[PDB]
C-alpha cells in the first residue's frame, strides 16, 4: 500500500496542469491521497482505462459517500436529497426522467436560435459601449445564466431575480453567507415554483419537475436537490469557455487556427476540452461496495476511490504527446464530461453554448485580444472549478 | 434691476431647505442669479403666483434654451432631439401623445397590482435575511426601476441589462466616462428596440413609440430624447421617498402620525412632497419670447428665467407657517410636480409608487427604525436630485 499523499489546493494564475497531480500520475496507476478536508485518505485512479472502468462499474456506489466523511476538497459536505450526483439506480434513473427531456440534442437544437439572440444582445451591448470590456462579466457569466433560465423554465416576472440570485457565482469568494443568502432565496423560490405547476404539461424543467412531484414521481424533498445544480450549472460553461478564450488570447497560434476554420471548429473545441483542467483537484468519490482489485491494486470494500478525468485526458497511451495542444487531433475520446450514467446532464447544452460563444465572439469582435498583459488576469482560488476571474479585452473600433 | 447673486451648488447632509434660496426669497419676488456653470446670470421667480403664471404663459419658451448657454447647475448641457422638457407646442404636444398613455391614472391603476408583487418580493428578501438592511439599496433603488421598465415595456431577459445600465444614477457618480458608457449601451438598446416594434399595437412606451416612429409621427432621432428621461425617471422616486422615510425615521411625531392613519395617508404624503427639497438649485429655465413684466419687474425678451417650485411651495401667502411639516393640510396646492404642459409626465406613476412603499414598508417591517445614528446617513453631493445615499434600518425580528 503506497504512502498517503498530501494534495494541497492550487495557487497558479493560469491554465497550467496541476504539478502535484502530474506527480501521482507518475507514481503509479493507483495512489492514496489526503485532500484539504474531511477525514482519512482515499484511492485515486489516474489511468484512462482504470478511470473509464471504475466510473462505469456497478460495484462502486455514490450513494454511500453521502453517509460518510471521505477526504475531500471542500470544507463542507452537505448532500441534498434528489441530487443526480449521489443517486444510484434505479433512483439515478428515476430522478433523471423528470428533467432530461429539456437537455436533449433535439431540445438543444430547438433552443439554439433563442440562445443566439441573447448572446447577440450582450454583444450589441459591448459593441455600442466601445473596446475596453471584461468578457467574463459581460458575456461569459450572463449568457449561460440566461440560456439556462430558458431551459429551466424561469417565468418572466422572475428573470431578474433568478439571474441575480444565480449570479452568486461569486467573484471568487465575495461572501460566505453572501452566497448562502442567494442560495437561500433561489432555493425557496425553486421549492415554491415546483409546488406550483403541480400537474402542468410543460416541456421546461420547472414544469416537468412540478408535474412529477405532484404525481409522486419525485415528491418534494428532491426538488432543490434535483434542480439546484441544473439551475446553477451555467457557471461551468462560463469558466471552461473562459479558459478557452484565455488560451486563444495568450497563444496567438491557436487563435489563428480557430479563425481560419469557421464551420470546422469541432475538433479544435474538443481538443480544448481535453487539455484544459476544468476542476482544481478531484471530487465526487465512489465507494467500493464489494472488495475489488484495480489494475493490480487491492481496494477493500468500503474504501473511497477518486478518479481524475483531467489526468485520464492526458493518458500517454491514449493521447500521444498528451501535453501538446493539437486542435486537429483525430478521434479525441476525452472524458471532460465524465463517463457513465453520471455523465453530464448538460454536456450537449454546454457544447452548443460554447459553439455560439466562440463563433459569435470571433465573428463580432475583430482584432480581439487582451486589453492588459496575461499576468494581470487573476484566476479563481479556493474553488472547485478553475477559470480566469476577468478577461479584459479590446478590439477594433473607429479611426 | 437687482444685483446678480451667486447661487453655488451646496453640500447639505440632511433634508434642510437651501439657505441661499431662503435669502433670495426674502430679497424680493424677482431676483437674478449666477449658477455654477454656463454664461451670465438668470432671472428667478420665487412667489407661488409668479411661478405658476410664468410656467403657464406662452410668452416663455423652452426650445430657445437649447440654442443658448444660460447659466446652469449642470457642468455640461447637451439637449437631445425629442425631449419633452425642451419642446414647445406643437412639438411638445406631438411628442407627449406618443408615450403619455402609459402614464395615465387608468394605466397606473392597472399597473398597481403588479407593482405591489414586485415590492413584496423585494421586501420578502430583506425579511428573510434579517433586520440589518440598507433600505435605499435593497428597496428604493430597485423598486422604481423595475416598475418603470414594466411601464416602458422592456422584454424580461433584457430587464437585468436595462437596470444594470440605468444604474448610471449610481451613488453621487461612480465615474463620468463610465456614465457616458452605460447610456451608450442603454441608448443604443432603446434605438434598436424602437426600430423593432415599427408595427406594434402594444400599450408599452417602447411599442407605442415604435408605432409612432414607423408612422412618422415622431420618427427616429427623437426616440432617445423622448424615452431616455422616462426609462431613467424612476430615480426621482428613489430619492424623494428616501427623504420621506428619512424624515419618518428621524422625527417620531411624523412616524406616529403616519402609522396611526392607514388608508388615510393622502394629505400626509402631499405635505411631504411640499416640504421636501427634491432637487438642488433650479433646473429648466425658459426664455422670455416677447418682453414681459412680472410682479413689477420687467424682463427683457431673450433673457432667461428660472422658477423655483421648492420656494413656491414655501410661500407664506399660500402655505401659512410654511416651514412646519403639518400634514392634515387643507387643499395644499403644492407644485412639486411643476405645472402647465411640462407638468411631470410621471406624476401619477411616482405617486402610486410612493403610496405602495410607505404602506408596504410600514406594514411589513414592524418597528422600522434607523440601525445607525442619523448623522451616519450620508447624502448625495454634486447631484441634481437630493436624497440620502443609504438608509440602514432595523425592525422587529426575534426572541
Ligand atoms: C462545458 C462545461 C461543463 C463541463 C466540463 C462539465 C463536466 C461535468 C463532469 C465531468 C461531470 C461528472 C462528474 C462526476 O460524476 O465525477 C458533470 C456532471 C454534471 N453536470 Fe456538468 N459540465 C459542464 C456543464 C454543465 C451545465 C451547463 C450543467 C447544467 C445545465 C451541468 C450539469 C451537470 C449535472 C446535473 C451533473 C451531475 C450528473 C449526474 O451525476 O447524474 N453541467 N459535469
Ligand atoms: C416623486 C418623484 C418625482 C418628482 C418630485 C418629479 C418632479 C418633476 C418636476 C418638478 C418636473 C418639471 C420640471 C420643470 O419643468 O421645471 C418634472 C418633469 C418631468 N418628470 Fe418628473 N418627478 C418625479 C418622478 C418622475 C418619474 C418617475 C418620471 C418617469 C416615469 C418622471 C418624468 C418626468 C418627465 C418626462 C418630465 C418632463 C415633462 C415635460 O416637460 O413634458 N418624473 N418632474
Ligand atoms: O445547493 C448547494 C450547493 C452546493 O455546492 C453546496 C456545497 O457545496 C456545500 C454545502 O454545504 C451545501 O449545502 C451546498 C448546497
Ligand atoms: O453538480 C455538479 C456538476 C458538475 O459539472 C460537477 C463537476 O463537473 C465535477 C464535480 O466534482 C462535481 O461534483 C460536479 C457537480
Ligand atoms: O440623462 C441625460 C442623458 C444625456 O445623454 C444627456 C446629455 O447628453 C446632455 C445633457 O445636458 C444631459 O443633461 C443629459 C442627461
Ligand atoms: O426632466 C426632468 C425630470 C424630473 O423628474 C425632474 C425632477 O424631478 C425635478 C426637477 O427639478 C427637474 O427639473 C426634473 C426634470
Amino acid at each position: 500500500p503506497p504512502p498517503v499523499r498530501d494534495w494541497p489546493a492550487l495557487d497558479l494564475d493560469g491554465p497550467e496542469f496541476d504539478p502535484v497531480l502530474a506527480e501521482l500520475m507518475r507514481e503509479g496507476p493507483l495512489t492514496r491521497v489526503r485532500l484539504p478536508h474531511g477525514e482519512g485518505w482515499a484511492w485515486l485512479a489516474t489511468r484512462y482505462d482504470d478511470v473509464k472502468a471504475i466510473t462505469n462499474d456497478p460495484r462502486f456506489g455514490r450513494a454511500e459517500v453521502t453517509q460518510r466523511q471521505i477526504t475531500r476538497l471542500a470544507p463542507h459536505f452537505k448532500p441534498r436529497p434528489g441530487s443526480l450526483a449521489f443517486a444510484d439506480q434505479p433512483d439515478h434513473n428515476r430522478l433523471r426522467r423528470a428533467v432530461a427531456g429539456a437537455f436533449t440534442v433535439g431540445a438543444t437544437k430547438r433552443l439554439r436560435p433563442r440562445a443566439q439572440e441573447i448572446l447577440d444582445g450582450l454583444v450589441d451591448g459591448i459593441l455600442a459601449e466601445g473596446p475596453p470590456a471584461d468578457l467574463v462579466e459581460r458575456v461569459l457569466e450572463p449568457f449561460p445564466i440566461a440560456v439556462v433560465s430558458e431551459v429551466m423554465g424561469v417565468p418572466a416576472a422572475d428573470r431578474e431575480r433568478v439571474h441575480s440570485w444565480t449570479r452568486q457565482i461569486i467573484s471568487t469568494s465575495g461572501g460566505a453567507e453572501a452566497a448562502e443568502r442567494a442560495k437561500r432565496g433561489l432555493y425557496g423560490w425553486i421549492t415554491e415554483t415546483v409546488r406550483a405547476r403541480a400537474g402542468s404539461e410543460g416541456g421546461d424543467v420547472y414544469s416537468m419537475l412540478g408535474a412529477a412531484v405532484g404525481r409522486g414521481e419525485v415528491g418534494e424533498t428532491e426538488a432543490v436537490g434535483l434542480a439546484g445544480p441544473l439551475q446553477i450549472g451555467g457557471e461551468a460553461v462560463t469558466h471552461n469557455v473562459g479558459q478557452m478564450l484565455y488560451l486563444l488570447l495568450t497563444r496567438r497560434e491557436l487563435m489563428a487556427r480557430m479563425r481560419e476554420r469557421p464551420g470546422a471548429r469541432g475538433t479544435a473545441l474538443d481538443e480544448l476540452l481535453r487539455w484544459i483542467s476544468h476542476r482544481t483537484s478531484v471530487g465526487l468519490a465512489r465507494i467500493a461496495l464489494e472488495d475489488v482489485e484495480v489494475h493490480g491494486t487491492r481496494i477493500a470494500a468500503g474504501e473511497p476511490v477518486y478518479v481524475s478525468y483531467l489526468a485520464a485526458n492526458r493518458d500517454p497511451d491514449v493521447f500521444p504527446d498528451p501535453d501538446r495542444i493539437d486542435l486537429d487531433r483525430d478521434p479525441n475520446p476525452h472524458l471532460a464530461y465524465g463517463n457513465g450514467h453520471h455523465f453530464c446532464t448538460g454536456a450537449v447544452l454546454a457544447r452548443m453554448q460554447t459553439e455560439l460563444l466562440v463563433d459569435t465572439l470571433l465573428e463580432r469582435l475583430p482584432g480581439l485580444r487582451l486589453a492588459v498583459p496575461a499576468e494581470q488576469v487573476a484566476w479563481r482560488r479556493k474553488t472547485m472549478i478553475r477559470g480566469p476571474r476577468t478577461l479584459p479585452c479590446t478590439w477594433h473600433h473607429h479611426h
